[PDB]
C-alpha cells in the first residue's frame, strides 16, 4: 500500500509494517534548560522507547508563551533526547522559527497544529531541511456547512501551502485534528468518517489521547480515559491511520499491535 | 435495526441502544452448593453488575465432569445470583438436562458452545421454556475448505436444528466461537471477517476475553491480555456485534460505550 518509506534522516519509518506509535513527551517546565526538566524529559522518552514508541513528540506551548522563550525551553530538550534516545523526534510547534531551531537542535519531523496556516513560512522551513511535516486540521471557528467535506477542503488548503513552498508529497502527513475547532459531537462524527481522509492520498496521524470528547462520552476525568482512548485508537487503525499520538505508550502499543494482526497490517 | 427486543422473562434487553456486556462468572469450586463458592460467586456477580454488566454468564465445566454433578455445582449458583442480583443469567452448558435444571433454578438464556450439536435435545429445552439460546460455532476438527464459508454453513446447521425443535427466530443469537476449532491464524481471520455473520439475520455475541490467540499475537500470559481483549471487543463492535463476553467488565464496558458513541449506536 505505501510505495515508499518515511525518510527521517537518520531513521526510516515503514508505513506498511505496523501502526506507528507517537509518544507524547510531557514537557513540565522548571520555574527557571535546567536539569530537573531536561532529566525528567529524558527519562520519560526512555520509558516510552521501552514501552514501544516509534517517535517522541516534544512540545513547547501546551494548550489548557513568547517565541524566544519557546526555543530556550524546547531546544535543550531535543538535544538531550535525540542524543540519549534513538527515536525520531517530532517538534510540536506552528511557529517557523521554533521549527527551524528544533531541527538544528536535532528534531526530525515537524508537527504543526495549524497545518501551515498560522505561519506559512513553516512549510519553507520544512521544504528546506526536507523533513516530514504533519498538517493538522484546525480553524479559528466552528461553523461547518459539512464537517467532513470542510475538513477535507481545509486540509487540502494546507497541502497547497506546503506544496507551493516546496514540500514533496512524501513528506506530507495529515491529521483530522480531533479536539480542535470541533464540538464534542463533531469529534465523534470525524471519528466515524475518518476513512474519508484516505482519499487525499496521504498517511494519516490520529491524536485522541485523553481528550475532552472521551470525557464527555464516558463522563470521566483526564486520568480515567485509558479505555476511551483505546477505543479511539482501535477505530482509527481500522479506518486506516498510519500513526497514533498517545500518552499511554505501553497500553496503546499493545492495542495497536493486536489491531494490526487482526486487520492484516 | 433490530425490530424486536430480547425477551428474557423478567428482564428485557434492547439490541439497538448499546453493546450488551456479558460478565463471565468464575465458578471456582470448593473441594465439596457450599458457602465459600456460592458466596464468592454472588460477590463476583455483584461486582460485575456494578461495573456495567448486562448479563451474568454462569458455567459448570470450564475447559483448560459428570452430568449429575454439573447440576449440583451450578444450580445453587443460579439460585443465589438470580435472587441477589437483578440481571439476566445465561447458563453456559451444552447438556440438555443441565440446561433444563438451570432454567428451573432461575437462568434466562442458554449458552451452548456446541450450537445444539452435542445434544440436540437442548434446543427442545429452549423451545419449551421459550428462552433465548446462543449457538456458538464449534466442530470436532479443524479442516476448513473456506473458513468463513464453513463457519456460516456450520452455524446454519445449528439454526436448522434449533428451528426444527421449535426455537423462534427471535430467540436465536449466534457466536463465531473464537478460540474453538480454529488455529491462531484462523481466529484472526474470523475477527477480520466477522461482519459476514450478519447476513444470517441474527444478533451476534463475541467471546474473545483473554483467549490464547491474543497471547499468540502479543506474546503475553492470560493476566496481561486486557489491551489485546480490548482491541478484539472494539473490532467486534465495529463489525456489528450485539454482545461481548468478557472477564474485565469495568474496562470493556468503557471501551464498548466509547465505541457505541463513535459508530453511532
Ligand atoms: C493537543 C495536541 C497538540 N498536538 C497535536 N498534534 C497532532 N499532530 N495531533 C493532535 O491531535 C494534537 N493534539
Ligand atoms: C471459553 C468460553 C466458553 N463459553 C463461551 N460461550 C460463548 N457464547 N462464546 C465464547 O466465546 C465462549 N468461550
Amino acid at each position: 500500500k505505501w510505495d515508499y518509506d518515511l525518510r527521517c534522516g537518520e531513521y526510516t519509518l515503514n508505513l506498511n509494517e505496523k501502526t506507528l506509535i507517537m509518544g507524547i513527551l510531557n514537557v513540565t517546565p522548571d520555574s527557571f534548560g535546567s536539569y530537573n526538566e531536561v532529566d525528567a524529559a529524558v527519562r520519560h522518552a526512555k520509558e516510552m522507547r521501552d514501552e514501544g514508541a516509534h517517535i517522541i513528540d516534544i512540545g513547547g506551548e501546551s494548550t489548557r508563551v513568547s517565541v524566544e522563550e519557546e526555543i530556550k525551553r524546547v531546544v535543550p530538550m531535543i538535544q538531550a533526547v535525540s542524543k540519549e534516545v534513538k527515536l525520531p523526534i517530532s517538534i510540536d510547534t506552528y511557529k517557523a522559527e521554533v521549527a527551524k531551531q528544533a531541527i538544528e537542535a536535532g528534531a526530525h519531523i515537524i508537527n504543526d497544529i495549524w497545518g501551515a496556516k498560522a505561519e506559512p513560512k513553516i512549510a519553507e522551513v520544512a521544504a528546506h531541511y526536507d523533513v516530514p511535516i504533519i498538517l493538522m486540521h484546525n480553524r479559528d471557528n466552528m461553523n461547518y456547512r459539512n464537517l467532513m467535506a470542510d475538513m477535507i477542503a481545509d486540509l487540502y488548503d494546507s497541502i497547497k501551502i506546503a506544496k507551493d513552498a516546496g514540500v514533496r508529497d512524501e513528506n506530507i502527513i495529515l491529521d483530522p485534528g480531533i479536539g480542535f475547532a470541533k464540538t464534542p459531537e463533531q469529534n465523534l462524527e470525524a471519528m466515524r468518517n475518518l476513512e474519508q481522509l484516505n482519499v487525499l492520498g496521504y498517511p494519516v496521524l490520529l491524536g485522541t489521547s485523553r481528550k475532552s470528547f472521551i470525557g464527555h462520552v464516558l463522563d470521566l476525568p483526564v486520568e480515567e480515559r485509558l479505555e476511551g482512548t483505546g477505543a479511539t485508537v482501535c477505530l482509527g487503525i481500522e479506518k486506516g491511520c498510519e500513526f497514533v499520538r498517545v500518552h499511554d505508550v505501553k497500553e496503546m502499543s499493545r492495542m495497536a499491535k493486536m489491531m494490526d494482526a487482526m486487520i492484516g497490517k
